[PDB]
RNA sequence: CUGGU
RNA sequence: CUGGU
């Protein structure tokens, strides 16, 4: 370690900037690298078929030997979910590199790795306290600090480098009454700010939300209020990783003499591990859907998936498609212990409307305080800003709107930062004792994943999938022979253009006759058919349908 | 007119039930019919290409001679927009049937009819007061009453029939301080309730919202607050039909010495008519975008479209695509004087993020009280329920969720209705002095409209457009000749299935060879190729792509 | 409770 | 801040 003008820390976010999911940040000093989380993202913007989204680790594959350790802040999908895809890409089916995480974080990763044909023993999973102090290589001293969020065992991290202090808040809220009674530890954060914070990296999710984010204890009381009032069966949907919320529901069920049943693999995965490691206390046991069937209504509570109106989720199956023993009977109580994520609003709305139609009482925010964001609002963020007083600021875990507002929030403070930068995935930020700026970019992006594997859906597949939905398809079949025949057919094409299909046959027949006379190859006849039919349809319908000219000898 | 068991009123909603748009209700007694509004609906659920949605008037086409009059409550698109398509379908390019509406309502319809190749003189447009009393045939006495909403000249209607009173609230809110100072007239409503209300049909939009909906005067003050604070140019987007909101913006511009410019044809249409009929007061004049260009920033205010993040709107062009003289310059103020409609949330979010990135200050609710719903909340609805005390209730202008809540709201009242029914488009409700029930259904649905005309996009076009986006396309070309050749190509198909394309060629070649040997017609060879390739791909990829087997001799 | 280079 | 008959 040393200092001066040549010494600097390089921060490279490969995901989680200008967005909410697939968090992965790269920290570099000299010839050493440390990675902060290996996240996953979810779709629904205009992407069909795609199940998951994983960041492009091209920088990590290239520098695979400089990686000294992988540090994980929490066990939620947008922080660990990407790893059983990123790990074999960077190291292969085994690695001695240390993977640091808390009991629940590594407990969840063990299950994730094991289900993908891997062995947890093949990778170096090193358990640490959420408040642990760890050394990474020769240049990084990582001081982890407990922070209240949606999942237990969630941490922030004070990154001590040879040029200055970097405070990373992680995903947080300043919940005074958490469900497990394990409060946010601000000592290290307050000690770091007193030493002096060179750079603060903070959760920007709710930088536009005024006030304070409600406690999980407040939500637990309102869930106990609504469950106790319910007449028959109770159906509760939440995000799968929300162990604390799952606890609040079980507490209520147990308080009213109800037996908890679980449906939906995502939520069954998180709970199995959580219960095993003492993160979920259940006075009785989690019953099967088969066992609960015979029980009377007022003694039944089913915890399930589908809080975002997902097509194959349990709540969707209950509303639309159908389920084995789970049918929405008139009089049922359905609590959506979540909020619609921007883009999944209509999917939640459709399911809610379908549920209501079946005789069920559908409970949800803002009408009933059944959900709180796991992220800090303005008052909690201002507290952190004042506790740290950083020289430089880098808002994270939010979109451009959320980042700009945290920038303004930091500028309205007594001692604002010297400069604030809006973080982008793939950017390379150079950090010295007195400077903080973008210096370049590294290969970045996303990889589309489905049940058939990683990269089974590409950018092209999706790009032309848009073309087909937006404008339609025109398939022209041309026979490059002695007797030429052109047959043109369509699917999802406007009736105005459908009327013009007869002219398309004649349009291509002309181009086919010229292709044979000149004895042009089939690859040149295609382009003699494509382009004129493209300009004809745009000038007659305004549309740009996907024109597929098939040329056979 | 008469009474007893055989006398009854038939209510047939052709649109506006179980939804928010395309309002059209049919009222029948004996051999006479009266229509309440001729609405239009907007898409964005999973419908590409589609511009507008118009109800299926198959009942009105069949009974075109029983129609005594067409009554219009307001000039908003979801109440009048459908008419320059429904009118030629029911009557033809001319009709002597009376079309009743207020000055603004008919003023807007005149413009709408005229732009579609019609003449306003060809139809019988009869101007009435928003508080007028009108006779329709021999059985209907229609008592219109002014109600505060988003557009001026908006009415409710007390429908007096030979069997009882039907109170229709229309689209409303109980705004104490409207922008034009033309308050809601509750006298007729209170008089009807004292006589006794047989059926109430009421606006259910905000039946889940507690309290009272804020006044347009409250929004005007907050818009004046934000415009006065703005440093440079001001960009304001609202819904086009919101004349009162457009007035509140002009008032603020004029208060700070700014000149108003207008871009976006939808908003240019409503304002031209409104200004002409004295519904919009502008101290100076609405300037062109060309004239305002040279003016300094703090003296520029541009009123535009794109409050729902619409692809070809002015605000979208400013953010994404591009505009002639309108570029988002860093320092600009952008006020989204609206709310995201469920389903258009991500479109608004994308535009907001794109705007922020360009250096603009983006203002919107809930952070700034720049928008109020034009619909009554719980307190206003309870007031109406108590003012009317109906024997029977029919919630309207809302989805199943909104309808169920109004049903509960009406059941928590001191004197609840005898029965409440959840209104569905195409249903036929029989109403007698002591009964109210569903008796049958009539041909109903929607028609997809675009710039190329009505029905240019069908249900099939959209249905197979989904197939193409969801799973992809497999085009198999088979040559039913002496020398058979099978060429299989794909677009938007999964790489797992793309790998299996070679086997598809062999799969169809087998079926082609059997088709020739048996001398089967080309229409039977297609099905010999289609079905086996369909079952093969589902058992190897799980996907159901659109298989297009093209057979040529 | 929506648009139309 | 999301799923997996
Ligand atoms: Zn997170
Ligand atoms: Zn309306």
């Amino acid at each position: 370690s040393q200092g001066g003008p040549q010494d600097h820390v390089e921060i490279i976010p490969l995901g989680g900037m200008g967005e909410i999911g697939k968090n992965i940040t790269v920290f570099r000093f000299r010839d050493e690298i440390f990675v902060l989380d290996g996240g996953l993202a979810f779709p629904e913007e205009g992407m069909p078929g795609v199940d998951l989204l994983i960041p492009r680790v091209d920088y990590l594959i290239e520098h695979r030997h400089k990686i000294k350790a992988w540090v994980l802040t929490h066990g939620a999908e947008d922080h660990i979910g990407g790893l059983p895809f990123l790990l074999p890409m960077i190291f292969g089916k085994e690695s001695p590199v240390p993977i640091y995480g808390a009991r629940l974080t590594l407990g969840l990763l063990r299950g994730k790795l094991e289900e993908f044909g891997l062995r947890p023993g093949a990778f170096n999973l090193k358990e640490i306290s959420p408040d642990d102090r760890i050394q990474v290589g020769r240049y990084f001293t990582l001081d982890l600090f407990r922070m209240t969020h949606s999942i237990p065992d969630n941490s922030g991290v004070v990154i001590r480098t040879p040029i200055g202090t970097i405070v990373h808040t992680g995903d947080f809220k300043l919940d005074p009454t958490p469900i497990d009674g394990k409060v946010s530890h601000l000592a290290k954060v307050a000690q770091a700010g007193a030493e002096g914070v060179l750079l603060l990296i903070a959760d920007a999710t709710n930088a536009e939300r005024p006030g304070y984010t409600p406690s999980e204890m407040e939500i637990a009381k309102e869930l106990d209020r609504v469950i106790g009032r319910a007449p028959g069966r109770v159906f509760v949907t939440t995000f799968a990783s929300h162990i604390h919320r799952i606890q609040s529901v079980i507490w209520a069920a147990e308080k009213y003499g109800r037996k908890v049943a679980m449906e939906g693999r995502s939520m069954l995965k998180f709970s199995r591990i959580a219960l095993e490691l003492g993160y979920l206390k259940v006075k009785d046991r989690l019953y099967t859907l088969e066992e609960v069937k015979d029980l009377p209504d007022h003694q039944v509570l089913i915890l399930a998936t589908g809080s975002q109106g997902q097509p194959m989720s349990v709540l969707h199956r209950l509303a639309f498609e159908g389920h084995a023993k789970m049918a929405i009977k008139p009089g049922d109580t359905v609590i959506l212990s979540s909020s619609p994520i921007p883009g999944n609003e209509e999917a939640v709305n459709r399911v809610i409307n379908r549920l209501y139609a079946l005789g069920a009482y559908v409970l949800y925010p803002p009408t009933y305080k059944v959900h709180a964001s796991g992220h800090a609002s303005q008052e909690e963020l201002k507290l952190i800003l004042n506790l740290t007083t950083p020289r430089f600021f880098l808002p994270w875990h939010g979109e451009v709107r959320h980042q700009m507002n945290f920038k303004w929030l930091a500028e309205s403070m007594s001692r604002p930062p010297e400069k604030t930068l809006i973080g982008e995935n793939g950017a390379v930020y150079r950090l010295t004792r007195e400077t903080f700026e973008k210096v370049g970019e590294v290969p970045h992006g996303v990889l589309y994943v489905d049940g058939l594997g990683v990269g089974d859906i590409t950018e092209e597949i999706l790009a032309d999938r848009r073309h087909m939905a937006e404008e339609g398809l025109v398939v022209i079949t041309a026979l490059a022979g002695e007797d030429p025949v052109v047959e043109v057919v369509s699917r999802g094409f406007v009736k105005a253009g459908e009327r013009l299909l007869g002219e398309v046959r004649r349009m291509a027949l002309e181009a086919l006759k010229n292709g044979v006379r000149e004895k042009k190859p089939l690859e040149r006849i295609r382009d003699d058919i494509y382009y004129p039919v493209k300009k004809f349809l745009k000038k007659a319908t305004g549309r740009d349908p996907m024109i597929l000219p098939v040329v056979i000898e």
